[PDB]
C-alpha cells in the first residue's frame, strides 16, 4: 500500500532528472513503479499531483531542518548555517525543485504551497533580524519584514538559477558565499 | 503598413492587462487592430511572436535608458537612479513584463532575450563595482561579477513579485528603497 505510492514517487523523481513533467506520462510512472495505470489513479489523480507531493516533501524537509536549527544554540556563521539548510535540501532534490518552480505558473496548489512556506520563512527571518536589533547587534534600518522578503526572494531566484545551470547564474560552488555576504552586509550594515 | 503592426502591438498590450496570453486569440488581436486574421499572419507568425516583440521593446527601452545614464555625470544616489530605470520602465509595462516572465518557460526566444540583457546588465553592474573598488570607494570582498549576478537576480525576482502583487512581495511603494539598501550595503560593506 504505502510502498506502491512511494514507488510512484521514487519513479517520478528519477524520471524528472532526465526530462520535464510534460515529457513524462502516467504510463511511464506506472511502469517504473511496477503497477498498472488504473492502479496509479488509485493513489494519485494525475502526474501533477505526484509532483505536488514530491515538492511538499522537499519543502517540509527544509522547514523541519530549519526548525531543528532554531531549537538549538558568530553572526556570519549563524546565517551561513541557516542559508545552507536550503542550499543542501533543494540541491539534493534539484529535479523536483526545478519542476516545482515551473509548476507554479500552472498549478494553484503548487503556487499556494510555495507561497505558504515562503511566508513562514520570511516571517522567521524577520523575527531573527528583529531579535538582532533588540539586542543591539543590528542597526534599525529597513523594516525587517521588507528586508527579509527581498533577501528570501533573492535566495529563491539565485539558488534555483544556480541549480538549473541558467545563464546567467552564480556557480553552484560560489552561491553559498555570495548569498551569505549579501545577507550579513544588509542586515548588519549601516 | 507600420501602423497595422503597431496597432497589433497596442491591442496585445491592452489585452494583456486583463488576461493572460493563453486567454487571448489571434482573432482578438486582429479585431482590436481592425484587420482580418490572414492580415495578422502577414505581420506576425503567432501571438507568441507579438509578445516577443513587445518584450523586446521594453527591455531595449530599459537598456537605452541605462546607457543614457551611463554617458552622463553621492554613491547611494548613483545606484538608486540606476535601479529606478528598471523600476520605472518595467513598472510602466507591468502586463508585458509579467507575460514575458511567464513565457520564458515555454519560449526559447524569450528565454534567450531575457538571458542576453541580463548578461549585459550584470556585466555593466560588475564594471561599476570594479571601478568603485579601483578608486578605493568599495572594498575588495566578493568577486564583483558574482556579487553583480546575485543582486541583479534579486531585482528581477523582487520587482516582478511586487508588480504582480504576489504573496509574498515587497509593497511596490517600498521596493525601490529596499533594493537600494541591499545593493549599497553589499557593495560598500566590509
Ligand atoms: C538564528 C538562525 O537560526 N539563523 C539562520 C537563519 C536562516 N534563515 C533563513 C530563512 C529562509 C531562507 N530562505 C532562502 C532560500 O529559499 C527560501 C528561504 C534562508 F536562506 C535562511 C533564518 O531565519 O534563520
Ligand atoms: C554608475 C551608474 O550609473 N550606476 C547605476 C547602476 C545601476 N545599474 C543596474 C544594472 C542592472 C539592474 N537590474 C535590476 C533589474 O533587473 C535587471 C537588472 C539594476 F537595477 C541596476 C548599473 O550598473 O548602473
Amino acid at each position: 500500500g504505502d510502498d506502491r505510492e512511494l514507488a510512484i514517487l521514487a519513479t517520478a523523481e528519477n524520471l524528472l532528472e532526465d526530462r520535464p513533467l510534460a515529457d513524462i506520462s502516467v504510463d511511464d510512472l506506472a511502469k517504473g513503479a511496477g503497477i498498472s495505470r488504473p492502479t496509479f489513479y488509485f493513489y494519485f489523480p494525475s502526474k501533477e499531483a505526484v509532483l505536488l507531493t514530491l515538492l511538499d516533501r522537499v519543502v517540509n524537509q527544509a522547514d523541519m531542518a530549519l526548525q531543528t536549527l532554531a531549537e538549538n544554540p558568530d553572526r556570519e556563521n549563524m546565517w551561513r548555517t541557516g542559508i545552507n539548510v536550503f542550499f543542501e535540501t533543494f540541491g539534493s532534490h534539484k529535479a523536483v525543485t526545478r519542476a516545482g518552480q515551473a509548476a507554479r505558473a500552472t498549478s494553484v496548489e503548487v503556487a499556494e504551497l510555495w507561497s505558504t512556506f515562503m511566508q513562514k520563512w520570511i516571517a522567521y527571518t524577520a523575527a531573527v533580524i528583529d531579535a538582532e536589533r533588540d539586542r543591539g547587534a543590528a542597526p534599525r534600518t529597513l523594516p525587517a519584514h521588507e528586508l527579509a522578503t527581498a533577501l528570501n526572494l533573492m535566495n529563491e531566484r539565485t539558488l534555483f538559477a544556480s541549480f538549473a545551470g541558467e545563464q546567467p547564474s552564480v556557480p553552484e560552488a560560489r552561491v553559498l558565499d555570495t548569498l551569505v555576504h549579501i545577507w550579513v552586509t544588509s542586515i548588519y550594515g549601516e
